[PDB]
Order: C-alpha cells, then structure tokens, then sequence
C-alpha cells in the first residue's frame, strides 16, 4: 500500500501547489447599476515631438527635439518654464455628468465636478479629473463630459490630435509617465465621443498580494518611475521636487536630455518593477460612437457611457478548490480499498 | 470528536447555502451558426420634450411642454390624439434581411417579414419588429435592414436624432415604457449602421425562478408599469385601454400631466418590481460599422450582424457544485481518521 | 445496500460522460504583452459579381455574369487569363508594424516584412500576408499597415468596397474560397483603419481531437473544398494545377459555370467536412476606430491594435473533473454509512 500513499501525496501536493492563486474569472457577468465608476481622464498631448506645440515652440526659440535648454533664445528657461510649456488644457476644466434622461425633465445635468486636476506629465501638462462622485445611469445617455472651454478657443496652432487616456482612479504614475504610451490619441476638430464598456477585473490577492493595492500602487510606482530616471540618470543636479534640497539645475541640457533618455528607459517598467497589481483594475474599452452635438466647444471629450452592462470579470477565488482537492482523499481511501 | 462533528456540520451548512442559485458563468464561448436570433427593434423618437415633432407641434398649437390637453388650439384633441402625434415612422416598415452573399448568385434577400407592428409608448408611437424567422449566417453581410420609405421622404420636420431600441423578443414593456431611457439615439441624416454583437447570457433559474420567464416577464412589467401610473397619479379618469369601462378623460391636464410624472417616477422599476427576470436575456452590444450604401431611404437602419460568433454566456448552474460539497464529508472522514 | 450501489455506479456513469470534453472557459482574462499575434490579412475583392473590376471588364467583354469563357471578345482567355484578372492589389505589399511610440526617438516602424504573397481565391487574387515576426506593444499606436503604393493610384476604376478577411495565421482555404463570404468589406477612399481586439480560444483537444490542429486544418480544408468542387461539378477537364497531369480545359464553360456553381454549394462546408478545428482558433473582433492621418496610399488598410488586453479565453480543460466525480465515491461511502 506503499504505493498509494505514494500516489495520494502526490495528489496532495498537486492540491497544495493549486492553493497559490488558482484565480478563475468565476463571474464574467454583465452587471447593469445605476451607480457608475467614472474612468480618470487624462486630457494630455502624448508626448514632446508629436505634440505640434511643443516641436513648435522648440523649432522656432531653440534647436533640435527640445532639450539643450533652448539657451539661444533665452537663457532662463527653468525646468518647469518649459515642462509646463506643455498647457495645452487646462483652468476651465468641466467633468459634466450628463447622468440620463426623463419624460417629465429630461436634461439631466451636473456642472459642478472634479475641478482641473492639473497634472505634471512627460508630455508636460495634463488635466486629470477624479472621480468626485459615481454617476447615475438613468439611460443610454450617460456620458461625462471633459470640456475645456479654452479662451478664444485656443485656435491659435491648436493641439489637432490631443491624447485621451482612461486610467483606474487615484494614479499618479499612469498619468504622469504612462499618458504618450497607454492611451489613445483623439482628434478634437470634431467633437469626437468615445464609449467606454467596463471591465472591472478583481483579480484576486494571493502570492502576487495587492492587499486592495488600488492607491499604494500608484504612488510605489510613481516614486518608482522618478527613482530610476534619478538612477540610471547619473544626475542628481535636476530640482528634487522641494527647492531647498539640492541646487537648481535646468540651464544644462541634463535635466532634458538624461532625464527624458532614462525615462525613456524605463516605459517598460511593468518587468522592471513587481510585486505590485491593482487588485481592483477596471479596463475601458473605448468604442467610437457616431455623436450627434454641434459642440463648438474646443474640447468636447463625452466619456460616453452607453453601457450599463459592466463586463465585471470578477477573479473569483475558489477556496473550494483546496476542499476538493483534499476530498481527493476519499479516492485516496477508495483506492485503499482496492 | 464533537469538535470535528460541529466543523462538518458548518462544512455541510455552507454546502447547502451554495446549493441555492450559485450560478457561474460556465461557458462564454464564440459559437458560430447560421441561425440568427434578430434583435427586436423599436424606431421610436426618444421623448416627446427631446424629439423636435412633439416640440414644434405642441409649441405651434398649446403651451408648455405638452400637457394642458391643448385646449387653446383645439378642444378636441383626445388622449389618443396627442400619445398618436408620436407617428414618426410606420405603415411601411421592412424588416429585409439580408441574409448573405454567394458566388453563384450573391445578393441574398428577404423582403417580406415582420410588418410594421404599431405599439404606443412613452414616445407616443414606436414600430416594434418581431423576429418572424432566424436569420442565415452565410457571411459577415448579415445585417437586417429596417427600413421605412416614407412619403415625400418626410423631409418637413425630419426626426433628425431617432432613437432604436434593440430589446429581447416580445417585451411589449421594454418597448413602450423604456425606449426612451434604454436606447441607442441614433441621427439618420446618413445610412446609419450598427453592428450588434450578441451576448446570449442564459442566467439560471434558481431562488429567481424565471421558469423559462421569457414571455411572462414582458406582459407582468408591462401592467405593473401601467398599474403603478394608475396608482400613484390618483387619476381614474382617464380611458382604461377599452372605451366601455370607464369615461374618457383627455381634456382635463391629469392624462397628460399626472400620469407623465408618475410613469417618469416609476422609470426606475427594477428595484421597485422584482421576482421577474429574462432567463435568455440576450444584450445587443452596439458597436459602430461604417457603412457604404448610398441609401437615400428615409430611415434604413442597418442592424449588421457581422459576427456570427456570438458570445454566449450561458450562466451554467453546477449540479456538481452539491456532489462535491458533500463529498466535503470525505474530508471529515479523513478529519476522523486524526 | 444494492440500491446505493445502482445509485453509486449511475453517478460514475456521469463522471465518464463528463470526462469527455468538458471544455470550461476557465481564463477568459485580458493579457496585456509586448509580443502582438498579428491577424493573416488578405486583401482581396469579395466577388466577381460584386466587385466592379470584374463585372466591367466581363461586361465590355463577355456576356452575363463571367462564365462562357468570354469566347467572342477572345478565344485565347485560359482559366488563369480570367482567374488572376482580379488582380487588384499586389506586387507593392508592406505589412508596415508600426510598433509603438517613444520619448526619446518615438515613430517606431518596420517597413521589411511579410511581402507581397499573392494567392488564387474565389474572388480571384488576393494578398495573403504571413505574420513573420509577432509585434511588439509600446503603446496604443500599434498598427499593422498593409499598403498597396500602386501604379498610378490604380485610379482607373479603383475598386471602391475591397474586402478584408483576417483570418488565422497558415490557411489557405480561409484566404482562397472564405474571403468574400467571412470577411468585412471596407471602403477605402478614406483612409480606414479597424481595432482587433483579440479573443484567442484555446478550445481543449478531446472527442474532437485537433492535436494542435493549426496547420493541418488548413491544408485538410483547402483540399477538401477543392475536392467538392471537383466531384459534385462532374467536370475532370479542368487544369489540375500541374499542367502534365490532364489536359487543359478553359474555353469551355465548365471551368467558370459549373466550378462557381459547385464551390457555391460547398460554401457551408464546416457541417459537411468535420474532425477539424483550429485548437488554437484566435478571433479577430473588427471595430471602427477614426483615424487622423492623410493617408494619401491608395489603400493603407492599418488593422490596429489598440488594446494589449487580448480576452483570452482559453479553454482550459478540468482534469480536477475526474478527480471530484470520482470523490463521488466519498459521499458513496456516506450513503453506505446510513
């Protein structure tokens, strides 16, 4: 009978190495609330040389793709005089929630919402706008509304293709070094709408612990992020956030050139850094749908939401599966019988 | 043992709680088949204050926005005459399917099938369109066309933004007090398309007994949306539906007035109604094709069906789930071996 | 005690039933990778009768839809003189990988790869376009581009609806007798450009045992469909592909008339020939993303991936299956105790 408890601790210690994890997506289910996770909004040019504004601004005060301080034109260009020469949008941010609609009003609106986050950025300067308060779906019609109604239209060499980028809430790093790479450029010469379908994936929490890392996450990997362009970026010149740290350097084509290569570097990061998931991540998948608004509005960004049906793909946990594969033993002991 | 005894028992009593529903989303899977199950689709204006008929009608003849019987203009105008003023597309509905394509002959037509089913609803008048037959999926040109080749176009006064409703197969509730709330507007100053991507989610039928709740749901929703505007607008007036039952109220403001507001009231009714849910529910995801058919038609919305792999998930229920939590008392028996 | 065993040998009679098969959707989970498995692109008008080029030059040549070899504007049209008159795009064929983007350098591309092959099909030539390096995702900008830079624009009854089948990588049948049928025709005097989301399936492999049947379903079909053609169409003097085999047959009507019509009814042909699926069948979910770019190419087809979260759904198979149907045995033995 040597043999059968060879065989059943064999069984045991396949249960055991199937305790870690085993994460089944129990429930891909299509759940319909009124209650809406709204997506943090990114309104961002992807990055520096794409960015007509910036190659623009460079070409005509300095040389070459940015850096080199553009000390010809002017040498005072600080850090920030020219990481924040990325204002594209911005001052008059409004994250209307169109929350739905009814027979006997109709017109459901909420003007006030989530202010302009602004945002520094690779690209510079973004607007991200938090998730203040969930929204109602009262109809197909929920749509938030990202408008910068900019002075005189900012018509003036115009970001034609601006960057959109959805990230999970309450996400420096996505929105500050991830906003050229992971999102999705949209033109804005016409008031484009994007339907965001929900996959609220809840992966679970074991040997890969986020122990609910929705917020921890972001900042790790923020500091992170900075950390290696400080690293593998021999310069501990550039401005370490807080003036009264260490000196001021900007003038030297450092803090552009190292600063911008190392990030570079480190775009991939996800291999680089671990041990850290959303446990909550909820991906967008952003649909084109045909608006019909004559939305003069510069930037007219409808987060549509047209989907109540969030694809919620819940990582369920099954703690059954240790329970079974300990009733292994009872095959175990019909064997025995054998 | 008394101690193994009480956590077998507590083994045993979560079995039992997992016996009741436990419904897991076994199968999301592609299945491809030739057999098509036709969204039922309502062409309706959303609502009487949002589409531009209703407005200018009530505008030109009453005041405000409906309501009042219009009586400045006209004593005369009876419930009907005003729910009947929804007429936006009807008398020559085609629900043309377009079945697929072949080499030897190709261009594979259906032109006779649903007629154009009038039903009254919120919007006043919609042209529900039954699924007489299933489809064929002979290729990715499988889009049902509904069309309606107006007089003169209707080119006075055009509903420039109709909404389609895609519901599930005789629901006469969804289709007359929710066309408005649950639907895709859709503009047809151009052959508008839409690709409808089925979701064929057969939930369970456990401690939510639907019994095959899939024509029963439609008529139970559809009174109990009217009872509650009868209940709540403490207006017994107005016609019960056939003449000889009650007398005709239309004149006074109540028909209008009252029983919009209660209906507006009761627009959230899935928490307020329960028991009742659509075993086969299937979810139309509208996804936007670009279409290149020059249609001058009035209206012909293309409802493709341009993938055949539908995306059933069928929400299994595991019998097996109760085998193996009482199979749990192998487990115990091994416990008592300790 | 006989009962229970009845009962006992009835519940492993479902344990054996169910081991077959059995295929959960155990991970239908969104994977985000560098590595991009690129569709098989063909590029090829759907049909003769519906594309332009053909129904024109048979028209100012021949009479009725092809077929009767054209005799009276020529005697000398062979099988392939009006097999490869569909040429419609081909010999400049560049499956472009823009691969992502980069602060640094940014506007990745590959222009060597893939090369024009070009392939016989029911619509007559097609460009069928190998993946010979898997993509790397950078950022959101991943497109494949398939340029055709032709002759003159090729403006001379461009043809205006080309179609565009993405089918899994190493089928011929798929790309020479599925294109006009199970492709998506697009237009292309815009610039258009499509998001793949990608649904790989991994089906199981039992009871219908493809054993990786990825590259021998393709040959196995492809010689079938062939095969029907040549037995129902009781016409042997066509060219069996190597000339030195039996004699050429193309004046007459045959080839054209009784070939299309056989290929026609082998059109539905997964319920005529089965034992074959791609256990590693990769589904390509067509949506219409808006492209900013003035592409002035005659046709710049750019099969973006936008959406590194691949829905894998692969098809796991639970071997566990066997094992709780068998520790059926331990609530057996509970039975037994009563």
């Amino acid at each position: 009978v040597v043999f059968c408890f060879g065989i059943s601790a064999h069984q045991i210690a396949m249960h055991v190495l199937d305790y870690l994890s085993e994460p089944v997506a129990v429930r891909i289910d299509f759940v319909a609330q009124n209650e809406l996770r709204i997506p943090e909004i990114t309104v961002c040019p992807r990055i520096f040389q794409q960015n007509t504004i910036f190659t623009d601004m460079v070409e005509k005060q300095g040389i070459d793709k940015m850096k080199f301080l553009d000390l010809i034109d002017r040498p005072e260009y600080d850090i920030m005089a020219v990481w924040n020469l990325s204002r594209i949008f911005s001052d008059n941010v409004s994250c209307s929630a169109h929350e739905g609609s009814s027979i006997i009003s109709g017109s459901y609106v909420d003007p006030n919402m989530s202010q302009p986050h602004l945002v520094y950025t690779t690209s510079g300067q973004c607007i991200n706008i938090p998730a203040s308060r969930p929204l109602i779906y009262r109809g197909v019609n929920t749509f938030v509304r990202i408008t910068d109604s900019q002075p005189r239209n900012l018509d003036e060499v115009r970001p034609e293709a601006i960057q959109i980028y959805f990230h999970e809430h309450h996400h420096a790093h996505l929105s500050r070094y991830l906003t050229g790479l992971r999102g999705y450029i949209v033109p804005i010469a016409n008031p484009f709408a994007f339907s965001i379908r929900f996959t609220q994936i809840n992966y679970a929490n074991k040997t890969d612990s986020p122990c609910v890392d929705s917020e921890e996450y972001a900042a790790c990997v923020e500091d992170f992020i900075e950390q290696r362009i400080y690293e593998k970026a021999q310069v501990q010149c550039r401005l370490p956030y807080m003036r009264p740290k260490l000196p001021l350097c900007s003038t030297p084509t450092d803090a552009r050139k190292i600063f911008v290569a190392t990030d570079d570097v480190i775009q991939n990061f996800e291999k680089e850094s671990s041990c850290k998931r959303k446990c909550e991540e909820t991906l967008y998948i952003v649909e084109f749908m045909h608006l019909f608004e004559r939305s003069n509005i510069s930037i007219d960004m409808s987060v549509y939401f047209a989907y109540n049906y969030i694809q919620v793909a819940t990582e369920y946990l099954t703690y059954t599966l240790r329970g079974l594969l300990s009733d292994i033993g009872g095959v175990l002991g019909l064997f025995l019988g054998i």
